[PDB]
């Protein structure tokens, strides 16, 4: 299932983010 979208930096260094 979806639900918000987060983006990774090279399979490290994330940044969660929902709405």
């Amino acid at each position: 299932r979806r639900w918000c979208f987060r983006v990774c930096y090279r399979g490290r260094f994330c940044y969660r983010k929902c709405r």
